[PDB]
């Protein structure tokens, strides 16, 4: 009654939530007339995650009573993983303290996930003076991070006007992944000035694990600045990570 | 005591035996002129299995004189798993005490499986006074059992005149799988009174583990009564489970 | 150790070939000449000899200034090569430095630096042995037969007669026989001077065939109580050969 939210393609929704539970244990979901929003940090406070799902991506969106619900992400994910690619997903909140999760397909399957109280910090998604913007295929990003992990625990990002390089170096071994606009993997490159920063590979691997090979990923960063990594859900939804630099 | 039994498609035969070995360790196979039959209980005596493979599903069927052979089901399954989807399977017994198992395909591969003797019991499949019958797609049944296992160790079956519900509840968590004749998953429903029973998920999971997503499964049960579960092999073969209810 | 540049179209195919050899050896010396690349090594137990020959004809670019031998950690080479994609171009390059540059050119340019190691080389000959039986069979049949036999025994008997090839394993109570004739799809050729019988350790056989393709044409040559020679061809021109001691 307080809200009813319907998404066509339950497995696609599960995959989106799964990306976020890779860094997050618990999260507050704010459900308004405009859409669903979520913002949280990983337990080490190194990564900020911001999820925005406008009502335009839902087949039915009815919010009688706007509110904020607390969800254990591991439990949520476990239930959503039961959804099939052709299932319709329904999120329903009654008067009681649980979220009703229904998969409608060859049958009607209804789970009750008890809501929890999550201590919500005031988290701001700041505007940052990024000097480099990179749009690249998820496949390239995911492979670069895997390549770098054979070598080191950190990955250097280097943007110049004509080339984007991700470089990792160990005691003896080294890997360099280089993209120019001549390469199929680089879809856009915008570089206000030469930009160099480094990031922990363990965090990057968790950020990209759920991203699809065909997905388009936007990176923004600055010298010794955080990395902002965005990808879009059904064109209008957006998943954003902000990753503290490595020093 | 010679016989020769030939089945087109070794992997399909492997799959069928694999379903049965999920609960059975050893089995007497009765080999007669009309077909092959097998009947056994799991080690806890909670589930009875009945397998009937009429002569009509075999491409060649030559039985000198009816006889019963005892087979270690795990060993049998291990050999049968070596068969390929396009292999012809030949089951042959000479006068010696082993089963000759041949896969004929890109090569001729012959295994020798020693026969054992099996404690054969007062095992019959009585006709119980079932009050509900449900025919449903395997994938609905398999998914409901996986869903319920997230929540509890027992699954309640509830049949009314136009709805079949499988429900499980934990301390706070609950799931309900509902089917009506409007649903693609429900192929038939016949309910002569409101019927309610519960069954152990661990046994149900082992029973359906081998069933195929598009197999048509028939369920019969009564209130506080065993569950009968069967599905057909090549239309004429039949695999039947009878499962004790849970208190 | 002069510079060279060697280019192979299809990085994943190259990785798979290297992976097959890495199943048995840990370190290998690669001889790079103007004619091609060759590698010969033994497994740590000295039961299996491996011989890899990759002529220049299978490489899309092949620039070698002077012949040289480089030592390579096969596990670290395989782990890098496993990052190549099926449509990547693979570039193996050496400069003046003592490392190998491994580049995948595809949707991006990915360059790894592999330290070269010192590999003390044994006096390894690929002897011309008087094999009395030759079998050409599909990799699918050979791989299945080794798996089948492993259900039963630790050794696999090879029996070649004029008209049939049999692989046979026996356990305490259990037994498997895999039989092929020229009427069979799995058998492409059979040439037998005299009836030939030998047996080989399945653990080695499994390691030898693990990387072989189900459609590859594998040639077997053996003799009674003699080693087994197993080879298959790469781009019809390169060749990977195993020589496996028999079980006695």
């Amino acid at each position: 009654m307080p809200f009813e939210i319907v998404f066509d393609g339950a497995k696609e929704f599960a995959d989106l939530i799964a990306t976020a539970s890779n860094l997050i244990d618990e999260a507050a979901f704010k459900i308004t007339e405009e859409g669903v929003s979520m913002r949280a940090m990983d337990p080490s406070r190194v990564v900020l995650i911001d999820l925005n799902l406008p009502e335009s991506i839902f087949s039915k969106y009815e919010v009688e009573e706007p509110e904020t619900i607390g969800i254990n992400m591991d439990h949520f994910k476990k239930i959503l993983k039961r959804g099939k690619s052709k299932d319709t997903l329904i999120l329903r909140k009654g008067d009681e303290n649980f979220l009703e999760i229904t998969f409608e397909g060859t049958a009607k399957r209804t789970f009750r996930l008890p809501l929890i109280d999550v201590e919500e910090l005031e988290l701001e998604l700041p505007e940052l003076p990024f000097t480099a913007k990179v749009v690249l295929l998820g496949e390239v990003l995911k492979e670069a991070i895997k390549d770098a992990s054979l070598v080191s625990d950190s990955l250097k990002f280097i943007a110049k006007e004509d080339e984007f390089t991700m470089k990792a170096e160990g005691e003896t071994n080294e890997v360099e992944i280089k993209l120019t606009l001549e390469d199929e993997g680089l879809l856009d490159l915008e570089v206000e000035e030469e930009t160099r920063s480094a990031y922990g590979i363990s965090y990057l691997a968790d950020m990209v694990k759920g991203i699809g090979k065909a997905d388009e990923v936007t990176l923004r960063f600055g010298t010794e600045m955080p990395l902002q990594m965005d990808y879009f859900i059904r064109d209008e939804g957006k998943l954003t990570f902000l990753l503290a630099p490595r020093v």
